[PDB]
């Protein structure tokens, strides 16, 4: 039985009040100038979705036009004023996508019209066109039939540039720790493993290599599902140790209060959090999440957000789009969220698909478009660790602190709890993975 305060689910144990972890005096932190900036945050800004699709198409059409190979772009509404002898390019939204034994049939839409696009079974770009999600913005080079079909010979994605200038080296080596899906309130929350991680952060390490990493750790990024929430799925009460949303954030803040003062924490919301029930999520609902807002070394970031650390762009998103990729693309699955994350980077959109459990807000501007090329992309949500480099961009899933729940077992989700990516800010790369799973 769920309860509501002003409409929101609030309720249906210890809150780590006693938890006190002090810094190890034996370890001295390396004195580095903290160079950080929230480069992008959601808060820095008839048909309900008309303005959103206009914004999405306009933004991604700009990214496609930056490809030197994309030329002779013509409006879809002008396609039969074009003779069948002229090779043209069209840019538009993938409205529909259907496979025949003879190839792929797309319904592509721009600001001027809609057209049926055919791509033959084995056009060298087929593998990519077979993977593209609907409501993504793509380009097609080909000829118009005059029967109503665009016979494409080439398919293009917004993508990331193959060549980008290397960044100047930093004065000192600085590390960033990536975590997500803590799920405080769940019986499956790896409580001891997380306490051992807080000890590790406070210089309580047993090797010299770890000691030189801990001394240089200045940033901690939390990519959503910081609490387990209330009424997220039917039967969730059976798994909750803390069945109160206020007490979940209070328990979380009591743990996060034990994060060293020299570490700047960037905390973003997820789908389990007391935040907007659609994406993008500006922040957390301050009425429920107040205890984390009061942490001295914490900065509440939006979902999505872009954090510039020492000149390196870290794009932080919860990871709702990984689900869209695994459902729509056969062959791609969890156990490896790295490849689905590459597809979102290539589409330059975090969650293009409409209709899923993935609620996309009918906002005026599409803030889910990856407008600028990041150095690192951090996502959570799927509860499986992975890391892959695509064209100099590090794609990384920060896993979870939650062991396999009853519900996860049923929907065949196999998590990799307590696996912590260690990021070298200079190269914006995962250099080590801390494994605290022995405590699970
Ligand atoms: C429990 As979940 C799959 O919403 O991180
Ligand atoms: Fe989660
Ligand atoms: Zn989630």
């Amino acid at each position: 039985v769920v309860l509501d305060k002003y409409g929101y689910p609030i309720l249906y144990y210890s809150k780590y009040e006693d938890v006190v972890i002090e810094w190890n005096p034996s370890v001295t932190p390396v004195q580095i100038e903290k160079n950080y900036e929230v480069k992008f945050d959601v808060r820095q800004v008839v048909e309900a979705y008309a303005s959103l699709f206009k914004s999405r198409l306009s933004k991604l059409k700009r990214i496609l036009r930056e490809n030197p190979e994309i030329s002779n772009v013509v409006d879809i509404g002008k396609l039969n004023y074009v003779s069948g002898d002229e090779e043209v390019t069209i840019i538009g939204l993938v409205n529909s996508k259907r496979e025949t034994n003879r190839g792929l049939i797309f319904e592509v839409e721009d600001k001027t019209g809609i057209v049926k696009v055919f791509l033959p079974k084995d056009s060298e770009d087929y593998r990519e066109a077979f993977k593209v999600l609907p409501d993504a913005v793509v380009a097609f080079k080909g000829f118009y039939s005059k029967k109503g079909i665009f016979f494409a010979n080439k398919f293009y994605l917004p993508d990331v540039p193959l060549y980008r200038k290397q960044k100047p080296p930093l004065e000192e080596k600085v590390y960033a720790i990536l975590i997500s899906d803590i799920h405080v309130g769940s019986r499956e929350f790896c409580e001891k493993a997380f306490l051992k991680f807080l000890e590790w952060l406070n210089g309580h390490v047993e090797s010299k290599e770890e000691e030189e990493i801990v001394s240089r750790v200045k940033y901690l990024i939390i990519a959503g599902d910081v609490v387990d929430g209330i009424g997220i799925y039917p039967g969730q009460y059976s798994d909750l140790v803390i069945p109160d949303i206020f007490d979940q954030y209070e328990a979380l803040a009591n743990l996060l209060a034990n994060v060293p003062e020299h570490i700047t924490m960037f905390i973003g919301p997820g789908n389990a959090d007391a935040a907007r029930p659609a994406i993008p999520q500006p922040e957390f609902y301050k009425e429920y999440a107040k205890p984390i807002y009061k942490l001295k070394n914490a900065i509440i970031i939006s979902n999505p957000a872009v954090i510039r650390l020492h000149g390196r762009d870290f794009l932080i998103a919860h990871g709702r789009g990984i689900e869209d990729v695994v459902s729509f693309v056969p062959g791609l699955t969890h156990h490896k969220p790295g490849l689905p994350m590459v597809e979102l980077l290539k589409m330059r959109h975090l969650a293009p698909t409409f209709g899923g459990k993935v609620p996309i807000a009918p906002d005026p501007e599409d803030l889910l478009v990856i407008e600028e090329v990041p150095d690192l992309v951090q996502m959570g949500h799927v509860h499986v660790y992975d890391a892959v480099v695509y064209r100099g961009v590090q794609l990384v899933n920060s896993a979870t602190w939650q062991a396999q729940t009853e519900f996860q077992k049923m929907v065949n989700i196999v998590p990799t709890p307590a696996k912590v990516p260690v990021v070298d800010v200079e190269s914006a790369r995962v250099v080590k993975v801390l494994d605290f799973s022995g405590w699970c």
